[PDB]
RNA sequence: UCGCCAACAGGCGG
RNA sequence: GCCAACAGGCG
RNA sequence: UCGCCAACAGGCGG
RNA sequence: GCCAACAGGCG
């Protein structure tokens, strides 16, 4: 068994898919990276720690960046323009049971389900109102 | 129009189903709680602003409770045994158009869909492997 | 849900009633006025937040116009000598459930039932004896 | 006449209903208790005084507790697991008729009338939205 | 109803129009914004602050942008030229009725409409004369 | 061309109509007022000057006068009671082409069009919600 | 709260 | 960067 | 007399 | 607690 496996992070239909795959599992930081040039590639990151005597703490990193060419000199790179950063920590008590840390889970999945307050904010360069 | 209306955050079926509704929006936090005693009660949270020149940061909020009763003294009152928190912060660049946030979005729900590594590792209070 | 609608503050049977309705939502305080210059309005104002670790604090505003002599649409000065003001602060402990917080709002509209001490002293300009 | 008569607090049909009735006097304020040990009883106190040259201000009380019997030293006592505090003000101009008065009596009761906004909120444990 | 809802800023004849969308109503003040990359998007903002005891004020602001895209880094990224800022106050007397208010509005429509002076000088990148 | 003209400021549909036409031209300032007296008058000011070295900016101000209960001719004080005071200032940069100015002009038609969001809150006594 | 300026919910002088 | 009782605390 | 907080006819800041 | 070029920086 392993969970450390590429999955897809981006679904864009069946086509434009966005898919990371394992590449480092140093110092008990997993991570994963998208094909093609490191330059351009998405990038997360995921690692847990007893962050103190009854908590458990999830560190996870998401990193899209927006593809673009940089031509200097007449050279021109595959880079990204910028990238979006995504960094959210999720603290656990050891007395949670896995029934407990479903719903946790679904709380996060329905936190960001389409349709929901805050994913249609962040679509639409919007805050609340 | 408006996007701080009460929303689905635990979809545990069509019955247990756990909704926040909009509770407070002071000094620019959206606030959202589930109903019943505040004591034992979910909590999200949002809020945006310009980190820098170039950067708008969103800091999004969750606490799910584990419901419980405390007696001392024979008198008994509905609390919560203890709490998990999620503390996220999204950084996106001002050159993000509506399409960039939407696909910012998606990376976030795969990140999260049933399956994947992350989700199922939380769901079992395990880690990557 | 969505509560912030308008409604009938003062019931005069059908005819010669006072609704109010939403004007304002800045900072999470809801605003209802009446159709009238802000100044000969009636005007309700709420607002809750969680004024200390155990209790949640609802703040409710009232202003009532002096009818009595009044000219309609025309500027009437001193402000203090036409206006009534209501301030109300409801402090509810995070323990409250549902079910209490019905009782409280019950024991409020028995306060001010018709035919009561309190509404009908203030009704007669008077105190109690 | 006399307005000083005890009333029913809390109307919940007859069966189970809370009644307050006049119970102090001193110092200028009025106080009504519901039929229970100090430690557990309901509590209504109502004032008047003239606040300014030209206005008359109302304060009123009411104290709702949560009944409970705690075990302190071995021994059990009725005592009371937390209150809900009303705290509201009223100022009249001096210059307002009975007329005026009764209208100020209509719009509290509106305002908390069953199915309206406020008490609807306030009721299911979330604020106006 | 609520007023808080997406308006065509500029009319070009349904080709070319710019539409803007309530994107945020953080710190009281109402926010729109056109479907656009935050940095080369159009901007409405609009506040109502009880100035004097006597006197509301409505501060709105409007921004034009004029999009280019520039080259930093060998990148290119969408940007604004240049920006055209209005900035507008309104102070209201709090003894205006509606029909007061309907006449400022209608003064305001009258003033900017096409062939009277001060749009045809602004159109003109010119004075009056 | 030669703008200073008189217009119509408020139309009622030719029967009721408001014109306000030129009464003064000192320091370059373009002054325009109805047929009243200066305290009941609608004025109407404008003047254009290089802000800066990269900015021309246009103020406007109106002035509207409080109608309701008011006695043609008369002496109402305090003036703050029966006037509303419009402040415009619109700064252009000095790269903006006559095709630019035009669809500054829009844009301002647009944001105070019949229907839209902000001249309903103001003809409504309201703010945004 | 008045006068300015801006890169525009900010800055300077009153 | 970390911690938490989590819109808070220390480097 | 205004803003807060409370264990609520009391406490803090104006 | 904040910032970032983001498994890093300052209180």
């Amino acid at each position: 068994a392993s969970n450390f496996t590429q999955f897809v992070l981006v679904d864009n239909g069946g086509t434009g898919d966005v898919t990371v795959a394992p590449s480092n599992f140093a110092n008990g930081v997993a991570e994963w990276i998208s094909s093609n040039s490191r330059s351009q590639a998405y990038k997360v990151t995921c690692s847990v720690r007893q962050s103190s005597a009854q908590n458990r703490k999830y560190t996870i990193k998401v990193e899209v960046p927006k593809v673009a060419t940089q031509t200097v000199g007449g050279v021109e790179l595959p880079v990204a323009a910028w990238r979006s950063y995504l960094n959210m920590e999720l603290t656990i008590p050891i007395f949670a049971t896995n029934s407990d840390c479903e719903l946790i889970v679904k709380a996060m999945q329905g936190l960001l389900k389409d349709g929901n307050p805050i994913p249609s904010a962040i679509a639409a360069n919007s805050g609340i109102y």
